[PDB]
């Protein structure tokens, strides 16, 4: 913005209207540079960021505003319109392997059923001159579209491996369809010119193979997952426009209007009414409030700002309008750091080489030399003279036949199911974890969560708390247990702290546990908030006193032995873990704090079991993490950890080996959610910790990442599986197509049995979705 700005007009077409834009510019000094691009409709605006605003501009190009539109300019993007991209690349693949099958189709049944079929078979025996049959002249005519036009895409991947020495998917394996549609057009030449020449064509396997390479990618952009990802809801996460704050006070004359965020600049002031989104990090000037820090901090405790504090865009405040100075804006504030590490993380991820392509990197120099040393036998046999000379069908020579059996082992040597099996596996995969609650968008994902060996947890909503609230009650002012909850709740009457209205549903909670909510509680007078000791509160007229010794000794409580009991650690000194609440007498406390677990301690135990190791990263005080990693076995902890660190420690990890996966919740793991390996989210978190990981668990539970890692175990296995039974017939019916059995047997290749084995191929390519990992 500040730096450089494309303003793109709306509503202009015509030259005139952007000369005077124009014009005007060129009046107004100040701008750098102005880059005339008169050629789109839009123009450049660069000048020193920092100074001025766009503001100036903005206006500059509204006075030029005139019918039959509104000049309105600004950078102008279509947004999320990768969905829309994915539905192009759908259509596309989609209707390109439909009409692969539309011209495959007619070509294997004219040529597979009809010559056996009832009377309709001797159509396609019809002869023309010499032994050219109509069935040769079909399918030559249909064949011929798929082996050219539709690839296209093969030859230039064959001519794009010129010289860069590498044989991916697009090599020799599918183009095997080169060498047995010229070797069909051989034969079928050879019966037009011979008299006899009793042969088979082979189009068949050419078409086949088209289509079924085209069904892989098909299928590997079905299952390459959703839409990329979504960082506009990072931007949406900061607010679209501030109130500017040039009112009454001394040099701040009246401005309530609502100006763009973007256009704010440095030196500039905004109030922030209560219970507004903060537009831009800022230093306050004045005023008392307490934000919901959750962008860098993570948790939930109402952070309370006093007059020359500072303030991180993005939180909410709740008491009372506090002006702002502003600080640093646009790339440098720190949401601007979040951002910008996403897309470092996302153009990262370099895509995980093929094993298919690998396979077939090593896969045709195998078939080549077969081939060729199959020919070269076959061709010493006729030119020495060692098997039968009747061998040889009519109107051929030893040189022939050595070609038919040469080009035979290339025509079976093709993977026809080798794109089949990935997409074939981790389509079934999501579909299973989807039905068992894991959500795995990308099979990416799939690949890359079998070898994780190191996981790495966050605390504020991701091992341990939903939401702040109590545990571990004990009876307290020597009075009964629902009129424990009476005190209770008289005393919440009047507190509206989270953590009090955390003890107001647990008191509920309570109530519902005694049977039922038995009435209702008595009004609390005198809240007179005594700072540092709590909620001293008359409730009909007894005081209760939620709060420290302080509290206790201001009413003239005593002290007891529970009373240095249950903090610090969680459960060591002060009586409760975050708060007192000990009510008007002593005998007891409450335990308000985050819960703790609803089955983590089994999901880490049996993650260890695994050889998993789990390491926590949190952005909360240090006891509680020392407090939660004691608890539920964590070895490593971290604590007060910006979303920065946080992608440092997984820079550090990945480093180390180890590929690792990040188990976010909410803003401050995205960072690190996107740099990890893979990422997991939990669904109960917010919408930019979802979009953010790859596997989203949609129940909100921790067993849900051991379930992933299995999945993607047993996905790992019966994928090589997948690929073994692909070369699986292929392989094995190479040397028949080399012709070792013809000396043995009678046979030498079964024209139907040679490509009637990939059909066995593709369905033995299946899957079955039977996880049950408990
Ligand atoms: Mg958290």
């Amino acid at each position: 913005d500040v730096n450089k700005v494309h303003l793109k007009l709306e509503g202009v077409s015509s030259p005139e209207d952007i000369k005077l834009i124009q014009s005007r510019l060129e009046s107004v000094e100040g701008v750098n540079n102005v880059e005339c691009d008169t050629a789109g409709q839009t123009i450049i605006v660069a000048y020193d960021p920092d100074v001025t605003g766009p503001r100036l501009l903005i206006q500059c190009i509204q006075d030029a505003a005139q019918p039959p539109k509104y000049f309105n300019a600004s950078l102008y993007s279509p947004p999320k319109q990768r969905e829309a991209e994915r539905h192009h690349e759908i259509r596309n693949y989609r209707n390109q392997f439909l009409w692969s099958c539309l011209f495959s189709v007619p070509v294997f049944m004219f040529s597979m059923v009809l010559p056996m079929i009832s009377p309709f078979g001797d159509w396609l025996f019809y002869k023309v001159c010499n032994n050219m049959t109509i069935g040769m002249l079909l399918r030559w005519l249909l064949c011929s579209p798929v082996q050219f036009i539709i690839g296209w895409r093969f030859y230039v991947g064959a001519y794009h491996a010129l010289k860069r020495g590498y044989s991916n998917m697009d090599v020799l394996v599918a183009l095997g369809t080169n060498a047995a549609y010229f070797y069909s057009v051989y034969i079928v030449l050879k019966a037009l010119t011979s008299e006899s020449f009793e042969g088979q064509d082979f189009f068949e396997t050419s078409a086949m193979l088209i289509s079924f390479i085209l069904l892989g990618k098909y299928l590997e952009v079905v299952a390459k997952g959703k839409t990329s990802d979504a960082l506009s809801k990072l931007t949406e996460l900061a607010p679209e426009t501030a109130c500017l704050l040039t009112l009454d006070k001394d040099g701040n004359a009246i401005s309530e209007t609502e100006i763009s965020t973007q256009l704010l600049q440095r030196n500039d002031v905004i109030k922030i009414v209560p219970g507004e989104k903060v537009p831009v990090d800022g230093v306050v000037i004045k005023g008392q409030s307490h934000v919901n820090e959750s962008m860098i901090t993570g948790e939930a405790r109402p952070i309370a700002k006093k007059p020359g504090d500072k303030v991180i865009g993005g939180t909410v405040n709740d008491n009372g309008c506090i002006i702002v100075k502003v600080t640093h804006v646009g790339s440098e504030t720190a949401l601007s750091q979040i951002v910008q590490l996403v897309e470092a993380a996302q153009l990262a991820r370099a895509p995980v080489q093929k094993l298919a392509d690998r396979i077939s990197r090593f896969f045709v120099p195998t078939v080549v030399v077969a081939a060729f040393l199959t020919w070269l036998g076959w061709f010493v046999a006729g030119q020495f003279d060692i098997y039968p000379r009747e061998w040889i069908p009519k109107a051929m020579d030893s040189f022939e036949l050595a070609l038919q059996f040469g080009i035979s082992v290339l025509v079976v040597a093709c993977p026809c199911a080798l794109g089949l099996a990935t997409p074939t596996a981790v389509m079934v995969a999501t579909g299973k974890g989807a039905s068992q609650g894991v959500l795995i968008k990308g099979g990416n994902a799939l690949e890359k969560a079998h070898k994780v060996k190191a996981i790495i947890f966050d605390k504020t909503g991701t091992l341990t708390v939903g939401k702040p609230s109590v545990v571990q009650t004990k009876v307290f002012s020597k009075i009964p247990l629902l009129e424990l909850c009476d005190l209770a709740a008289g005393a919440e009457a009047n507190s509206e702290h989270p953590l009090s209205k955390a003890i107001v549903e647990y008191t509920k909670k309570l109530r519902e546990q005694y049977g039922s909510h038995s009435d209702h509680i008595m009004e609390s007078k005198d809240f007179e908030v005594h700072p540092g000791a709590g909620v001293s509160a008359n409730v009909e007229g007894k005081l209760v006193l939620v709060g420290n010794k302080r509290l206790m000794q201001e009413f003239e409580v005593p002290i007891s032995s529970e009373v240095e009991g249950h903090m610090s650690e969680t459960e060591e000194l002060a009586r409760t873990c975050v708060l007192v609440a000990i009510d008007r007498t002593i005998c007891g406390a409450l335990s308000v704090s985050d819960p703790l677990k609803p089955e983590a301690g089994r999901a880490i135990s049996y993650l260890s079991s695994m050889g998993i190791s789990s390491i926590m990263v949190t952005g909360d005080n240090w006891a509680t993490a020392k407090s939660i990693a004691k608890e539920v076995g964590i070895g490593t902890v971290f604590a007060e950890i910006d979303p920065v660190g946080k992608a440092e420690k997984i820079k550090d990890l990945q480093m180390k080996g180890l590929t690792v996966a990040m188990v976010g919740d909410g803003i401050n793991d995205s960072p690190a959610l996107a740099a990890a390996d893979v990422g997991l989210a939990i669904g109960a978190g917010t919408d930019v910790a979802i979009e953010a990981a790859d596997i989203v668990l949609m129940r909100s539970s921790l067993e849900d990442v051991i379930t992933a890692i299995d999945l993607s175990r047993k996905t790992l296995s019966r994928i090589r599986l997948n690929y073994v039974w692909a070369l699986g017939y292929n392989v094995l019916g190479m040397p028949v197509a080399a012709g070792v059995l013809f000396p043995f047997t009678g046979i030498r290749l079964p024209p139907w049995l040679a490509g009637a084995c990939m059909a066995a191929s593709s369905v033995s390519v299946v899957c079955s979705s039977l996880l049950l990992q408990l």
